[PDB]
């Protein structure tokens, strides 16, 4: 058959109920990560192939760059929570990765100055308990599907995209086959 279980993706054994229907997780440490989002640009092209009525989530994990890594997380939960995601996503991957000027909570926060938002609102966000449970929501959806790598996406906490079974010689067309399985998964 033209998709396979095993191939395009792999069934959870142990699938997880009231899962978010589509489900990206990354780190800004992560360097395929960089890619995926910063080259591939992978959720965008699967977000352009979603059907009705299909959101799209993305976390950030714990489980790389230690401390920094954490603070990353509650970062991102920040983001989340004002709605800047496309705001900071470009400068983090590249303070992380590219230019490495991000070393500590100091500096994540000086991206988010630098990107407008105004340091009194960040400060109040990255304080308040509305994050700390988008914290704990990251984490408890990360564990649920017992996540050891990034990147990574579920569709509907049943299926695992595999991208390892996709021809990587035109990036275009892995991305395209991607986000294809993923609409393709959605339906089913």
């Amino acid at each position: 058959a033209q998709y396979e279980d095993g191939k395009q993706y792999t069934t959870l054994e142990k699938p997880v109920a009231g899962a978010p229907q589509v489900l990206e997780f990354f780190s800004f440490f992560c360097p395929h990560c960089y890619q995926f989002e910063e080259v591939l640009h992978i959720s965008d092209n699967v977000k352009k192939k979603l059907p009705e009525g299909v959101k799209m989530t993305k976390y950030h994990v714990n489980f790389m760059g230690g401390d920094l890594g954490k603070d990353l997380t509650q970062a991102w939960a920040v983001a989340m929570a004002l709605g800047v995601e496309d705001k900071v996503t470009v400068p983090l991957f590249e303070g992380v990765q590219k230019t490495q000027t991000i070393r500590s909570a100091s500096d994540i926060r000086d991206v988010f100055i630098n990107a407008g938002i105004k340091g009194e609102e960040y400060d109040a966000a990255w304080n308040s308990f509305v994050v700390k449970s988008l914290v704990a929501q990251q984490e408890k959806a990360a564990a649920d599907v017992q996540l050891r790598g990034v990147p990574a996406m579920f569709v509907n906490g049943k299926y695992q995209l595999n991208p390892q079974g996709m021809d990587t010689s035109n990036m275009d067309v892995f991305v395209q086959q991607y986000a294809d399985t993923v609409k393709y998964l959605s339906e089913k």
